[PDB]
């Protein structure tokens, strides 16, 4: 029982992290990768980030 109560919480915290994560890997994916490797890091790591 405290194994799925901490699930559970974790589950929410995953959530809003899932939120976050799945907004940038789209801006990402469309985008990224006509870039050079220098350039990729920069867009989504000193501006998305």
């Amino acid at each position: 029982n405290k194994r799925w109560t901490q699930n559970v919480k974790f589950l929410k915290e995953n959530i809003k992290s899932m939120i976050g994560d799945s907004l940038l890997a789209s801006a990402f994916v469309s985008y990224i990768g006509a870039f050079s490797a220098k350039l990729r890091l920069e867009l989504w790591k000193n501006t998305w980030l």
